[PDB]
């Protein structure tokens, strides 16, 4: 297991334009697109990412492409954060894919503001830090997933993904 096809199993894959679970605009491998409840935003959007006029349908390879961006986008916003590097580099490997997750999901921003639990996964406080986790609108919107990637936290295996 790693870090692509943990997302791929939480994100799924789509060719067409779609709604997440929030209702915005996505397409691929959960590459966000637009917040604008406007399609055509979100069509012009999709058109400047792959850099042709796609009229709302991708490949898979212009899929997996994104996607390849968005992960590397994501670390590096992770190394870029000064509340964030330290912990994520207090952290093992599996773990670390978990810390990947979430930012993918919600944002260095969404992500910066888990203090309580981030303190908590700097010390090694493993059931803490996974209750604390659960305390919060993500666990709430979307429970299954956010499950997924506290049982990685809580126990550094790849279980909860089989
Ligand atoms: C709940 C936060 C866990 C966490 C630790 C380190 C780095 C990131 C990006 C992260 O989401
Ligand atoms: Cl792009
Ligand atoms: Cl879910």
């Amino acid at each position: 297991m790693n870090i692509f096809e943990m997302l791929r199993i939480d994100e799924g894959l789509r060719l067409k334009i779609y709604k997440d679970t929030e209702g915005y605009y996505t397409i691929g491998i959960g590459h966000l697109l637009t917040k604008s409840p406007s399609l055509n935003a979100a069509k012009s959007e999709l058109d400047k990412a792959i850099g042709r006029n796609c009229n709302g349908v991708i490949t898979k390879d212009e899929a997996e492409k994104l996607f390849n961006q968005d992960v590397d986008a994501a670390v590096r916003g992770i190394l870029r954060n000064a509340k964030l590097k330290p912990v994520y580099d207090s952290l093992d490997a599996v773990r670390r894919c978990a810390a990947i997750n979430q930012v993918f999901q919600m944002g260095e921003t969404g992500v910066a503001g888990f203090t309580n639990s981030l303190r908590m996964l700097q010390q090694k406080r493993w059931d803490e830090a996974a209750v604390n986790l659960a305390k919060s609108r993500w666990y709430n919107q979307t429970p299954n997933r956010a499950k997924r990637v506290i049982t990685t936290f809580r126990t550094g295996t790849w279980d909860a993904y089989k």
